[PDB]
């Protein structure tokens, strides 16, 4: 029924292990107590599948309750969805292909390409607004 989104984030595909750049997240679903665990588990969780992704490569992940849909593309960045077991994967990837183009467009390779960390430069704006708009497609 209720089929939610609880994260969304663009990660550099490096070589050790993906780089989040941006992220967002809607734990609005889970007890205010646990709310720093299950922040805790997505990140890990977005980070652990967005490293296994190569370039080119689509997948979802099932992991538990959540599915992790992810796309690495070739440019170099990728994207990770961790929604409902059970939301829509065509408006998934939609939303991936979405954030993904937008990406590239507002952050020229040579932004994030060679950066240990990220930075405010580096986010997007507009996740705050896809996580909430996305929700039950």
């Amino acid at each position: 029924m209720a089929m939610r989104i609880y994260y969304i984030g663009v990660f550099r595909s490096g070589g050790e292990k993906a780089l989040e750049l941006s992220e967002v997240k809607d734990l609005s679903q889970f007890g205010f107590f646990e709310r720093s665990s299950v922040g805790q588990f997505m990140t890990f969780f977005a980070e652990t599948v967005a490293s296994r992704t190569g370039a080119g490569q689509r997948q979802s992940i099932e992991e538990g309750n959540y599915i992790g849909h992810v796309y690495a593309r070739s440019e170099g960045i990728c994207g990770v969805l961790i929604t409902d077991k059970e939301y829509p994967v065509r408006p998934a990837y939609t939303l991936l292909n979405k954030i993904l183009d937008e990406y590239l467009v507002a952050h020229p390779k040579e932004e994030w390409a060679d950066v240990t960390e990220t930075n405010d430069a580096l986010k997007m704006k507009q996740l705050d607004t896809y996580i909430s708009k996305y929700q039950d497609p």
